[PDB]
């Protein structure tokens, strides 16, 4: 609470303000998840209650598909476990709620439970929380009443539901303002809901970090905030074009952004680098190849669902040689099917495949992010693990002081996730 305060930011509504000075690497605020839940695929792999990466997991005796460190928080997970153990037993294989649908019956149950201001609301509560409900079109209000279908399919049990389709509030409030929990190598673990973290608005340029110390959120300064400056987080992911960066930030969240780097354009030019070859490409054919990049990204979104790990190798090739002759190897667009297919790779427990797509991207992605950033810490995280693992040491130990440098900010020197990488440097 302390050193900090609610404010309204012009054309911005709501957001926080600092009241201290903040040096880079100091915690803000921690946040205590207000709602929470363990995503399907991550079930056996961390405990449901706390969200403990460990290997003696109790197995729920009732139904086979929660996960914990012990029996108390076991009990302690009971009144949020309730909602899902008997159903998923019932519906079997057709037991498939959204993990929006998911998260959006715990934040009903927590209300139920626990109606008075939490600890999570110190600033601001959910109930008051922004939902963009007026500028919702017919589309997107259809999408709502899909997933209050499936609240009233798998969660009519233990839940009184709300007034009218007061409901349609709610889901586009938790979309508005709903969390993900990432782990270390900035893999989904989780959605969560973080009242007062939520209060902290957008900048292509954030002053802070969101990280996560079990089911706890913890915001740490990455550049030097000074009184009365106002504390900016990043909503989307940093290496895109301006355009791009606003497209996702329009349909999302309903605002556009008039941060420095996007009133400017800076970071556009070298994001969208076109080779410097012998005739140059034209005006057009930038404009056809950016039509063409941003079309292929979204086909791979789609195709990676139903396409096999060959088929989905062959697109980021074939993308890339399409490309290579107008785009640069530095160029934002080549950066992304090289990162998928380096994922693909990963996937495939082609280790030698992943590691020599991960060199070609490691330096063109620290130069597009900000000074600290989770994209290239994880980066340095997954080269450093595949150097390790391949038993090249002297390379593993460098890329895993590269990431936990940013860690340090980013994380704090004392979390978890650094005890673990340092001893990753100790043993191996
Ligand atoms: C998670 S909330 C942040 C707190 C918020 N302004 C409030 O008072 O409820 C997200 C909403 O805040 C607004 N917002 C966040 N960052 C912004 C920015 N840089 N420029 C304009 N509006 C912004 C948009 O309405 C966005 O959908
Ligand atoms: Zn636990
Ligand atoms: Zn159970
Ligand atoms: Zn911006």
């Amino acid at each position: 609470l302390g050193g900090l305060e609610r404010f309204c930011s012009p054309g911005k509504g709501r957001g926080l303000r600092a009241l201290q000075p903040f040096q880079v690497g100091d915690l803000l605020f921690s946040c205590p998840a207000y709602a929470y839940v363990l995503t399907v695929n991550e079930r056996g792999n961390h405990c449901e209650y706390c969200f403990t990466r460990k290997e003696g997991l109790s197995k729920c005796g009732r139904c086979k598909q929660a996960f914990y460190c012990n029996v108390e928080c076991q009990k302690e997970d009971w009144p949020m476990h309730k909602l899902e153990c008997s159903p998923m037993v019932v519906f079997g294989e057709n037991w498939n709620p959204s993990e929006t649908v998911r998260l959006t019956a715990r934040i009903l149950a927590k209300q139920k439970i626990h109606p008075e201001r939490t600890p999570s609301e110190k600033l601001l509560a959910v109930k008051e929380f922004e939902s963009h409900l007026d500028k919702l079109d017919n589309e997107k209000k259809d999408l709502i009443q899909s997933d209050i279908a499936a609240l009233h399919h798998f969660y009519s049990k233990h839940l009184e539901f709300p007034d009218n389709d007061s409901l349609v509030v709610l889901f586009a409030q938790v979309n508005c303002n709903g969390f993900t929990i990432e782990d270390e190598e900035l893999s989904h673990l989780g959605s969560a809901i973080f009242p007062d973290v939520a209060l902290m608005n957008h900048s292509c340029c954030p002053n802070v970090i969101v990280t996560y110390k079990g089911t706890l959120a913890e915001v740490r300064a990455v550049q030097e905030i000074k009184p009365g400056e106002e504390v900016f987080t990043s909503y989307i992911d940093l290496l895109y074009p301006t355009e791009d960066r606003n497209d996702r930030l329009r349909d999302s969240y309903f605002f556009t952004c008039e941060c420095q780097e996007c009133t400017t354009k800076d970071k556009d030019k070298a994001k969208v680098e076109i080779r410097k070859l012998s005739d140059p490409p034209k005006a057009e054919a930038i404009r056809d190849m950016v039509r063409y990049a941003r079309n292929v990204i979204e086909e791979f979104r789609r195709a990676k669902h139903y396409k096999s790990p060959s088929e989905l190798l062959e697109i980021c090739e074939l993308s890339q040689e399409k490309m290579s002759s107008v785009f640069e190897d530095s160029n934002v667009y080549m950066l992304h099917m090289m990162y998928q297919a380096m994922g693909v790779c990963l996937y495939m427990q082609d280790w030698e495949g992943a590691l020599q797509y991960g060199q070609k991207i490691i330096k063109p992605y620290s130069k597009h992010y900000p000074l600290y950033s989770l994209n290239v810490a994880s980066m340095w995280l997954k080269l450093g693990r595949l150097y390790m693992g391949l038993e090249h040491k002297a390379a593993g130990e460098k890329a895993l002081k590269k990431a936990i440098a940013i860690m340090e900010v980013a994380h704090g020197k004392d979390h978890p996730y650094i005890s673990e990488i340092k001893q990753e440097i100790e043993s191996h």
